[PDB]
This record gives structure tokens, sequence and C-alpha cells, in this order.
């Protein structure tokens, strides 16, 4: 269970396997890909 880009998050572990909860607005956003 996770969220996607701009997903209201409080931590990086709160997003999916690609997003990154950035502290700049507590939002999950992925960066590039693997």
């Amino acid at each position: 269970t996770c969220r996607y880009l701009f997903g209201g998050c409080k931590t990086t572990a709160d997003c999916c396997k690609h997003l990154a909860c950035r502290s700049d607005g507590k939002y999950c956003a992925w960066d590039g890909t693997f």
C-alpha cells in the first residue's frame, strides 16, 4: 500500500516503490527510474 506523486506523506516509506516523500511540502515524488 502506498501513494504516488504529490501523495500527502510524512516520510519516504509512505510512498510507492518509486516516489520519494520530499520534506519540501511533505509530498511523495519519484525521481527518474531504475
